[PDB]
Formats: C-alpha cells, structure tokens, sequence
C-alpha cells in the first residue's frame, strides 16, 4: 500500500508560487512523479537530491528542512 504524507512537501509548499531559489526546488520535484519507492530516512533523500542538483539554493534549501525536522522535532519531544 502507498504510504505518503508529503511531510517534506508540505514545509516548501508555499515557496513554490513566486520566483524563489526555495520554490525551484519544489517545483523541479513536483515535476517527477513522486511515486513511493524506499524513503525510510531523510538523510538517503539528502544523498540523492545533492548528487542530482548542484544548484547550491535547492541543496541548502533540503538539508535545512531535514535539519529542522529533526531537531525541531526532538526539542519538542523534549523541550526544557
């Protein structure tokens, strides 16, 4: 069964719109079909779109979401 919840999607959503370095990275993504393969992790999607693109804004723009929903994520489990 397809398990999507487009978490990563969601996040950059809304920078796809006007002329944005965020917003190509979203957009060139939605061009593929964005159908389920082996996610899992979110550092094996930082691997990938990093050995694709080489544009610096659409690597910064990934790692930074997945840095955020990671440490964003945490500090809420556990937060002082």
């Amino acid at each position: 069964m397809a398990g999507d919840p487009m978490t990563f999607y969601n996040f950059i959503m809304g920078f796809q719109n006007d002329n944005t370095p965020f917003g190509i990275l979203a957009e060139h993504v939605s061009e593929d079909k964005a159908f389920p393969r082996l996610e899992e992790r979110h550092q094996v999607i930082r691997a990938y779109v990093m050995s694709n693109y080489t544009d610096h804004q659409l690597i910064e723009t990934t790692n930074r979401a997945i840095s955020l929903y990671m440490a964003n994520l945490e500090h809420h489990h556990h937060h002082h």
